[PDB]
């Protein structure tokens, strides 16, 4: 559909932020400790892929509240310091930027 289409390219746009694919998946609580404890409703691009492909966003603002969905678990989560809080805030700025 039309919408499948804009948001696969917003999310391959989006995607090419993040190259180490910081964001690509959902976060274990291996990797990042008492994550789950901590982030109440968990967000990635693939889980965002999985949703455009099975057409659960029927609108591009329903779309643009998962990108931020998963900045906001990122700089809720890690401390301003790290790699991943300041790539989380660059490209939800940028990302949203993008989108418009
Ligand atoms: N999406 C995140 O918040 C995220 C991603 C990767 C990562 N690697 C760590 N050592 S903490 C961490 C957090």
């Amino acid at each position: 559909t039309p919408i499948q289409q804009l948001l696969e390219h917003f999310l391959r746009q989006l995607q090419r932020k993040d190259p180490h694919g910081f964001f690509a998946f959902p976060v274990t609580d291996a990797i990042a400790p008492g994550y789950s404890m901590i982030i109440k409703h968990p967000m990635d691009f693939g889980t965002m892929k999985d949703k455009i492909v099975a057409n659960e966003y029927k609108s591009v603002t329903e779309f643009k509240a998962d990108f931020k969905l998963m900045c906001d678990n990122a700089m809720t989560y890690n401390r301003p310091d790290t790699v991943y809080y300041k790539l989380a805030k660059k490209i939800l700025h940028a990302g949203f930027k993008m989108m418009s």
